[PDB]
This record gives structure tokens, sequence and C-alpha cells, in this order.
């Protein structure tokens, strides 16, 4: 028993941390076998301008105790790209893999190349992270690991005005409609992740919390009507098929599950709380709840 | 800015878990040096739990009938002895991936990181505190005993909790790594029942300041008051006693934020007499108590 936010476990990844430092800036790299990956922030734009007039030794790359030596820099996209002349003995088997809102990943938070902390979270529907990271974090990555495979799917690079955060995939792409700018940016309106919260409703049935469980049913059109009245992201057939294994193990038709969600939005929780929340958690995705109610190990 | 429940990194602890059989039972081992920690409860079968006689069950045990397994790799066991609740296997290889440690017994309120394990590989990484009532509100399934609670100071993993078993309420009681249970427990099927628990009121005040920290002031007042008084109107909402080494350990975030300890004491009270209407602190509608004064400050300042 017991829901938890639960991160993956981080070694596979604290192996590849490396402090990147050019000029006065430092932040954090990416370590995978002759390649360390950073924000290309870190020469600060007209970034092909600046890194033009960067020379190997105007990077200075540190593992540990250890100083790397830069043999070639390159960009791709937002990220820079410093080929090192040793591979990292520690790289795991992994992927880049860019990722949907409303999925889920695990954040290592670093700052001077050492891990600090880790963290579970969402890329929220506006393409932000609600993270928590201080100046220094940059470089710092987002992760998932299936099986033994590790697939690295962000890279810290700016906090928003609001609080939040921005990142790229490992192949330099933002999330979202942000630029690697000291510039007025703002977080769109943001919504709930509908799907998610469903599957956290499941995972309170299967810890024994049922109270909101009601005798209804709906239409997912009903549903959608009632989704887009609240700021919720609307359910779509495939999210329907994906909460199919916890609609089977629990007994409740996603339809079922839709209607407690439908009295929840438009009733409250009434002095009530589930799984010791008192809002509608939305940051476990049906697969996480799979995973953790069932005991998956990497 | 921002504010998330943090765990450490577990990669200094996944190089340590290790699988322990022994008969039928499977659990979690925590291989440090060449000595693997594991609970007492693996020499028992289900019909010893009620009232197992550990000396009695441990004697007739040999080295060969406990199995430890390290990824793909089978160690060999040259030694067990008891210390209180936790086994002790001595083991013929010394874990190459030991890092630097320490044993710590924790007190009510402290927080630290679970690596939640099944068949000695690491699944999921949390944070938590020990309870008031000395209980833990983790996530864990059968075959995770054996699993640890740990801080990481500096390059330091500070053990400080093993999972031994889960009480009738869904929540769980263990030990020390010296196999010393937190709170009235013992590692037997009997009837036990966790105490009432309640709010950890230092961290919730801590946390009150992470709010304060990140721009955060609509529950702020213009009042102050004893710390008598305080405690009078906490204890009838389940919180715990606040003390006055509590006050000073709250005592930076105070001269951070600008806040006397006892003024925002007030905003407490405030906030459990009016709740929340409709608001949330730090994105929580409810109060957090999982935060120390020393995690607020490592979060808020590094
Ligand atoms: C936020 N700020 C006013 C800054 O000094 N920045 C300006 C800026 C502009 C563009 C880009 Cl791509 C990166 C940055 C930097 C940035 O966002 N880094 C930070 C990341 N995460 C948490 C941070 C908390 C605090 C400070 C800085 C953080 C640095
Ligand atoms: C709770 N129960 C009736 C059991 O199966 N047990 C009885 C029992 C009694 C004393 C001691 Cl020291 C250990 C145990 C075992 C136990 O608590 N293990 C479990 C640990 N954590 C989460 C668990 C979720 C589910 C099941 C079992 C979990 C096994
Ligand atoms: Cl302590």
């Amino acid at each position: 028993s017991g829901f938890r936010k639960m991160a993956f476990p981080s070694g596979k990844v604290e192996g590849c941390m490396v402090q990147v430092t050019c000029g006065t800036t430092t932040l954090n790299g990416l370590w995978l076998d002759d390649v360390v990956y950073c924000p290309r922030h870190v020469i600060c734009p007209n970034y092909e301008d600046l890194l033009i007039r960067k020379s190997n030794h105007n990077f200075l790359v540190q593992a540990g105790n250890v100083q790397l030596r830069v043999i070639g820099h390159s960009m791709q996209n937002c990220v820079l790209k410093l080929k090192v002349d040793t591979a990292n003995p520690k790289t795991p088997k992994y992927k880049f893999v860019r990722i949907q809102p409303g999925q889920t990943f695990s954040v290592l938070a670093c700052y001077n190349g050492s891990p600090s902390g880790v963290y579970q979270c969402a890329m929220r529907p506006n393409f932000t992270i609600k993270g928590s990271f201080l100046n220094g974090s940059c470089g710092s990555v987002g992760f998932n690991i299936d099986y033994d495979c590790v697939s690295f799917c962000y890279m810290h690079h700016m906090e928003l005005p609001t609080g939040v955060h921005a990142g790229t995939d490992l192949e330099g792409n933002f999330y979202g409609p942000f630029v690697d700018r000291q510039t007025a940016q703002a977080a769109g309106t943001d919504t709930t992740i509908t799907v998610n919260v469903l599957a956290w409703l499941y995972a309170a049935v299967i810890n024994g919390d049922r109270w909101f469980l009601n005798r209804f049913t709906t239409t997912l059109n009903d549903f959608n009507l009632v989704a887009m009245k609240y700021n919720y992201e609307p359910l779509t057939q495939d999210h329907v098929d994906i909460l199919g294994p916890l609609s089977a193990q629990t007994g409740i038709a996603v339809l079922d599950m839709c209607a407690s969600l439908k009295e929840l939005l438009q009733n409250g929780m009434n002095g009530r709380t589930i799984l010791g929340s008192a809002l509608l958690e939305d940051e476990f995705t049906p697969f996480d709840v799979v995973r953790q109610c069932s005991g998956v190990t990497f």
C-alpha cells in the first residue's frame, strides 16, 4: 500500500553528469560516449557568430576531479556538443526521445556537475515544467528508464517570470514556444492533464479510497464538453484505451470513472481528500500507476 | 524558483542493493564492505511470524542456507550474526561500489529518501518523513522488505531506515541500520496498531517560510502569539507541540524573511481556523509537513 510521487533510480544518469565552463558561465553537461551535451547559452545572441570565435580550450569540462580535454565543438539547434578525448566508461544503454505534453519523467537537478536531487514531474500542456531549479541548474536532464535503457527527454535551459521552467529535448529543440534569449517570454494558460487525473483516481481505488465513485456513466462527448469548461485537456479514445488495464483491474469502466471526475469538477471534494490530496493530481500517467502498483524494477 | 518534494540522487545506494534468499523467503539486502544487512524475518516461515524465536531459528541455520545475489553474481556467505532485528551476513567479497557511509538513527519529523526495491533491484525513489507516531507513509508491496531510507550530505550516505513491515492501516514500520525499531513495533504478525498520527508543526512552519521565499504572502497577518497560546490551538487540530528547540531551529528562516517565528505561528493558527478558501500555497491545497527547516534552506539556497 501507499502512493508516492516516485522518480526513476538516478544512478545511470549520475555517472554522466559533468561541469561545463566557458568564460564566466558554469553549468551542467551530459557526458555520453565521447560527447558532452549542454545548453548553447553557456557561450553567452547570434550563436553561430559567438561559437565560431571559440576554440576547444575555451571550454573547461570537469568530470569529478578529472579535467576532460575538448577536441571538437558543434551546435545542434539549442544544444552545444563538445567532442572529448575520452569515452565515458559509465555510459549506459541510452536513447534521445522527444516526449508529448502530459508525459512524465524524472529530473536529476545538478549544480557544478554534481547531482543534488531527483524529482518527478510532467511536461505541462503549455510545454513548461513546474520544477525546482536555481541559478546553475542549466544542463540538468529529464529521463525515463525502460528495462536497462535510459531515454533522455529533457535538458533544462531557463526559468520563466512565473517561476516555471523551459527546456529542450536532447536534440536541442525546445518544448513550447520559447527561445534561449533574455527577452519577454510567457507561458500560455495551463490546462489539467485529464488522462493523468483518471489514472490517479484508479490508483486511489487500488489503495482503498472509493468515496468519489458513483453509479453513473457518461458519453465521451458529454465528458469532453465538461472538461473544456474546467480547463481540462480533451480526453481522446486513445486515452480511454490506455486506461483499459486499470479499468479491468478495478472493475470501473473508464466512462464510469469519468462520471466521478465530472461530479468532482462541478461539486468539489467537500472537505474530503483522495490519496492524501485536496486537489486532483495530474502528474502520474497511466503507465506510472501500473508500474508503481505492481513493483516493476530497473 | 519553484518548490518540489525532492529525493536525494539514489546512485550511491543502488550499487549496494542485493537480493537475499533463505528458504522460500526472498527480500532485499544492503551490501556495504563485506557485510550484507537485511531484516531478520527473512529466516521465518509465514507459520513462524506469529511468535518467532529468532535466536532459536538462526542457530539452526548454516551459511549455505542464505543465498545472496548481487546482479547476476552469487555472493558466498562466510558468517551470520543478528543485531536486534537486523541479520548481518558476512560475505567473501567487499562491495567495490561501497560509498562513504554512516548509520544514523533519526527522530520523528525528520525526512529521508527511500529507494524502493524488489528482488535486489531498485524500482523507484521517493522522499518521506518519520511520522510523530514512528511510522512512514511509504509506497511498498510484498518483497520490498529490506529497502532503505537515507540522506546524502556531501559525499556521505547516512542510512537511517530499513523497511520491515506494513501495518493494517497501510503505513509502514521499520528499524535503524542497527536493528532497533522506530516506535513501539515488533517484527511479528501479532495485532499492532500505529498511534494517532499528528502534523509535524515545525515542518509546516518551515514550508510556510519556503512559500514566503518564493513570493507567496497571502496567508501572513498582523498578529503574533505566545508559544503557549499557539500550542493550545495547534493541539486541537492534532498538530505536534512546538518546542523552544523548534523556534530556535526556525531562526535562520525567520531572519531571512523578516517574519518572527511567533508571527508565522499566528499565520498558521489563522490558516487552521479559515482553511485556504480556494487558494493554494506552493501548489498545495493542504499544509505540507514533510519538509524540514534544513530541507527548506538546502532547496532554497543550495
Ligand atoms: C532568470 N534570470 C533572470 C537569469 O538570470 N537568467 C536569464 C536567462 C535567459 C535566457 C536563458 Cl536561455 C537562460 C537564462 C538563465 C536562466 O534562466 N537560468 C535559470 C534556470 N533555472 C532557474 C533559475 C533560477 C534563478 C536564476 C536563474 C535560473 C539566467
Ligand atoms: C502484511 N502482511 C499480512 C504480510 O503479508 N506480512 C506479514 C508481516 C508481519 C511481520 C513482518 Cl516483520 C513482516 C511482514 C511482511 C510484510 O508486512 N510485508 C510487506 C511490507 N511492505 C509492504 C507490504 C504490502 C503488502 C503486503 C506485504 C507488505 C509480510
Ligand atoms: Cl534526526
